[PDB]
């Protein structure tokens, strides 16, 4: 009998569907325009994508509110349900968002770059790449370590490769009866005859400690980062050979034994 | 007397029940359509299920609000009660949601896969499977370790099997009076005569440390991941045999005893 | 004089009491129906009880709002007071809810079951039962340890009994002058003559380490979980007896003493 | 002149005071009735008191809202001020509420009871009582330790007294030249001649470890909880006496000294 | 021209000032009355002060809302601004509130009192006083330690002075060739001849451990708390003197040296 | 044509600017008056500044709401935007606010003062000043340590300088064959002949431990805080000299060597 | 037919676009004016930028609300969507905001400055610069460490370079038979003959400890920060030379061996 009400309900459903379609199209267009505008301003691609996604989902939320109000759902109900859904999605994506922001910061400020040897909170290796959510490094023995970006930015970043010049330290323990001046001059000759040691830097050769069984000399010399390990090995071998040749003894653990027979 | 009011109450209850039924049916249909649409777009099954569940429960919330408003419950009351119930359910399911998102991320980005040996925050073993809420690994001695996914993604992932080539390290301590060149050449011959050691990689044989009782040589060689342990064992046995044959002594702990009798 | 107002107040109080009674009855009936429906769908009893309790308390909240509005208390006041009470109850029951959800997950996914020996975050023992809020285990020496379920699911679960086959490891230190081939062949004969050692598994007998006073051999063999400890004991005793018979010496801590008398 | 307004203000103040008095009386009566109802249902006294306090304070909040609305204070203002006050009180009482819930759980599920020796997160002692907010234990040396209930339920509970039977473990180190069979048979005779050792339980006597200076035998026997320490002491003394009588030597730390005079 | 509007604005300002004054006076009076009522009910002074401060500030908030509404500021604006200010003050005072509640609990339940020696989470000393926010203790060497109350109640409280009787433990290591019965009887005579040792308590004198160089005897005796240290010192001195007199040797670290000359 | 609307818009903008100016002036005046009132009540300057800033910013918020409502911005929009801005500022200033409150508490209660030597959570030094956000101390070797105030109040405060009298402890290890009475009397004479040791305090000289190589005596004496280190040094030197004079031997690490030649 | 409605919709869209443009322009102008005003008041540039960004985004939010209300979107919907977007952005930028505030505090209060050697929570090095989100330091061996500002301000800051004068400490262990007065006078002569040691500061030379094998003397002297290490090295070398010349012996680890042959 009352055919007007059924027609009104049908036209309301059709209007809601039309609103949904038009709103989705408008959201896509506006989000794409905003993304292109942000990219043209040299803003980072990840940040632009995040902001454009926010814009698109906001416009879609407006469209959903309008359509559901058309089919009789109140604005407060739609807002509450969308808020609950967004809270659930945000709880699911909180860690991913933290890692995403951290990766953006890592790429932007470059505390380390690919190819550099770093120590990221107890693990050390050569950086391979900083991905969207985590950074991959390869250790000296060939292991692959994947570290989330947020964990990296939250802690200390120790970069071994950033400075072109680094320092070697030698701790040489010789017998107490060794001549101090002879040890000093032999070590000084060894480090002066080495061309890869920078002569304009610190060249410390000092007696450092009176140990339990030996007197320890400290040698601190600087070299280019690509020569540090080779310099250490060569200087150590030369120290061994020249101390053996000069009679300077590397002492075994000492022990004064007071003999008492009962 | 006033039979109109009772009939109105009955028809309101019937209308509420009809709204509940129709809303449940519509929620099921729309959730299934959205799930099929997301699956057809190659979106992950778990993500599609989560989003479809959100859509279905949102439509059910709309239906409940409508029906309870029909039976006289105000919209604000329904929103508050549904919010309290959803907050309780979310508190119950927070950890499960975190593990679910972490497992989705693990499957999507594949920091490790089944069959690879990994170290996940202090526990090492072969990955068996990444399940919905946790990952199962079997240790080298046969234990089964179950680790929640969120704990895995929150920490470092060390992958032992990702790189096809890995490095062995040998620390050999010989007596101080040993000839350095003889030790170097014997170790070099041992590592050159081994076919499983990659000759195009690093083949370091250097004197590394002047220890308390011995001078330590470091040997670093690379091999395919499937040959690393066998290479280590064979090279160690050959080092022992050839050092015994050549007279190079592995020294016991040394002690210089200064004898004093009172 | 104005007897109408007092009668109106009395009838409002009576209406509020009737609303309270009817709402309690309806809440009980609907909660029971929902619980039976969820149980008939093979849903877990604990989850069904939790959801039915939520439904019942929501209906009771609706009834309280209606009755208090009848006696003149505003809807916002009732919502705020019920929210404060629910927040207090939720603060009291947060840990219990976490443990309840964790126990449901433990029973559903079964990382361990009753009778299995597990290590749950530093404590090891045989699982007795997973209760509603905590899991009880008995240690090897007879202690009873009660661990909350949330603590269990939040950490690593190491299961000793899940795999039917497990591995034994032997570290045997022999004197440096021992013949490597003789040690290898004696250990190989010992592990081949043992029937409980699985011959289709790994049977590693290798020289593993050049220690301070001894050379260490590693023996890794597999056995059924019920034979692991007995195999370890029998193999160790046989190793001792056969090394004593063959003259292979287990060395005491060594010390090279360089005697110097002043 | 306008005496009507002053009379209206006075009557509003009087009405507010009457509302306050009546609401306090009604809150007390309803809270007491609810408390008696919950007690008659065998519900725990602490839970009943907590819920009755919530009911009473909710009714008092309703009364305050009504009275302050009578004297012209808006409902939103009263709700906001009461919410701020309740938030402050809840911040003050959060830890006490956590301890109260934990104590209720401890009394309800009884992981330990008064008189039992337990280890509660690193501290061990005999439980004296579980109070409303904390549990008191007395250590073996007479100290009194007070532990909050929430800390107890949040961690592992190790109960030493729950099982009627517990296990002793003996690690006996004998000289390498000792006869294995003689040691095994002497230990077996010692543990068989002890009546307090349960013969239907495990009676392990095995060689367990090849130590640096001794070979270690493990003896594991079970006894009633009240006899464990006495059994340990008696068995240890018998082991000492019988090993001395049989010539089995408990070895001092060994040292192979290779004498070299320069 | 329009002098009515200016007069209305002036009278609104005057009305707001009058409301402010009257509300402050009423808040003071009601807060004082509530404080006196709570004190007369034997409620703790600190709790009464806290609750009275809450009441006074709530009444002041009502007065501010009324006055600012008089001068045209909307109720929602006043509520939001007061909420922001209260949130800032609460953030500033959160730790102080926690310490205040903890101090109230400490005074109420008295886990320790002034003059008792306690160990509060790793620091031990004699309690001087429990103040409003922290507790002061003096260590054995005279240091003053101030510990916040919340930190105290959140952790274990070890009370050394609560029990009137405490236990001493002696670990005496004697040579392996010592007669067990003679050692036991000498220690038993020493502890029986001491009057300050409670003879109705445990008087354990047992062989406890077969150490590396000595056999260890455990002596556990009880005494009044004021005699524990003196008993320990006297018993130790008597043990030394009587073991010296009886020939029982306290052994130096032992070493079996196997002499080998190459 | 319609010049009335443009004039209305201009007059609304002018009214908004006038409201902004008048509100800023009123906020400044009222904040200054409140600050002077709080200062005149001897309230701490920092607390008065904080509260006056809150008052001023609240009045400015009221003014902004009024002006933006004048130019057509709704009250809810202004409240939401100001809330977002305040939340951002509060997130930025949370740690600073915590440190500010902690510094106020430190100055008010004075657990330490400038010039006193304290240990603040593992770092020890002389307090220089308590600033607004952090406290500066100078260590014994001249380092400057800056510690945030919140970290200081959250942890234990150990004050070395608060008590005028402190205790020294001496642990003297003598040979086992030393006469106990002679050692006791020599130490007693040393501590009695020292005038800076308080004779009305504890003067403990007891045998404390039977060590591995020596018997340890404990000496505990009290002195004024300014004499503690000098007393320790003088007493130690006197102990050395008098033990050397009396023949009491400070023993070297002992070792019983059981010689066995194979 | 109804061309009025379409024209109205078009004019509403045009009005919304005009509102957007005008609001963006006004936001830029007002934000720039506020930024210039804050800069002219000597306020920090970073704080001014943060506050100006807040002002600009608030005005943009007002403009968006107005325009979307023009095109029919309700104010509550716009507020909710903008709140969700702002919450997401704040979650992304929380750590960056914390680091920004911490860097502002570091620059403002200057606990350390560029060129000073500091220890920031376990890592020590020379400060290079305090950037917007992190601080860069170079270690003594040339490594580069990047530390987030929030981590720096949350922990202790140890400044090695702030004080112009610092203290050296020498622990010299000599043989027990050494003359105490001779050692004291030799050390005193060494430290008096050193010109870089401040004679107006502490010059402690005392016997500090009776060690296991030696008696330890403590020497504490002060010097300018630029001379500390050189003074330490020179004084140590002089101590060695003069003790060798005077016959004072640096003792090897001592051992009293009680010889027993069985
Ligand atoms: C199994 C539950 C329903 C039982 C049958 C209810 C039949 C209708 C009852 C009457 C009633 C609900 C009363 C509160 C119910 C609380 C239920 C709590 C438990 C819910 C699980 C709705 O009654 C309303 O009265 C209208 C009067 O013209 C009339 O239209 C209809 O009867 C109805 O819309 C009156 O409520 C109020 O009616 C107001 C005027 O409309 C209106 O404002 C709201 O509606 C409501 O504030
Ligand atoms: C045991 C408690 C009830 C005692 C009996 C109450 C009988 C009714 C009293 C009168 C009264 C409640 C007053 C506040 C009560 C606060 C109680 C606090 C404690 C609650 C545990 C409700 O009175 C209303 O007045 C109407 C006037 O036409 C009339 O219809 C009814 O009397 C009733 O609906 C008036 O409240 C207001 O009435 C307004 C006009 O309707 C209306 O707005 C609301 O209703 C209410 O803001
Ligand atoms: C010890 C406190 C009460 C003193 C005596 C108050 C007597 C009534 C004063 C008048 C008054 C309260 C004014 C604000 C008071 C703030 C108090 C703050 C401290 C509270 C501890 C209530 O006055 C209302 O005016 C009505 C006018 O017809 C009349 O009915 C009544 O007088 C009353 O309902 C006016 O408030 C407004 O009245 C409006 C018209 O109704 C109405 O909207 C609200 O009611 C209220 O926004």
């Amino acid at each position: 009998a009352n055919q007007a009400l059924l027609l009104s309900y049908a036209v309301n459903i059709v209007a809601a569907l039309a609103i949904i379609i038009v709103g989705l199209i408008i959201a896509r267009m506006i989000s794409n325009a905003v993304n292109r505008l942000m990219i043209s301003r040299k803003i980072d691609a990840t940040v632009a994508d995040f902001l454009s996604a926010l814009v698109r989902y906001g416009i879609i939320a407006f469209t959903l509110i309008a359509a559901l109000g058309r089919v009789g759902v109140q604005t407060a109900s739609v807002i509450a349900v969308l808020g609950a859904a967004g809270l659930a999605v945000g709880l699911a994506l909180q860690g991913s968002l933290s890692n995403l922001a951290a990766g953006v910061l890592l790429v932007m400020f470059r505390p380390f770059r690919a190819g550099e040897y770093v120590d990221l909170g107890g693990v050390a290796g050569t950086v391979l790449s900083v991905q969207i959510f985590s950074t991959t490094m390869r250790t000296a023995d060939g292991k692959i370590i994947v570290i989330p970006n947020g964990k990296i930015i939250a802690g200390n970043i120790i970069n071994f490769s950033r400075e072109p010049v680094r320092r070697n330290e030698f701790i040489i323990g010789v017998a107490y009866d060794s001549d101090i001046d002879q040890v000093k001059q032999i070590l000084t000759n060894i480090i002066q005859s080495e061309d890869r040691i920078l002569k304009d830097r610190e060249m410390t050769v000092r007696l450092n400690e009176l140990g339990a069984s030996s007197i320890n000399f400290v040698v601190r010399v600087w070299s280019n980062s690509g020569d540090l390990q080779n310099v250490y090995w060569d200087v150590l071998e030369r120290i061994k050979r020249e101390f053996d040749a000069a009679g300077i003894s590397f002492p075994y653990p000492q022990m004064d034994v007071n003999f008492k027979r009962v």
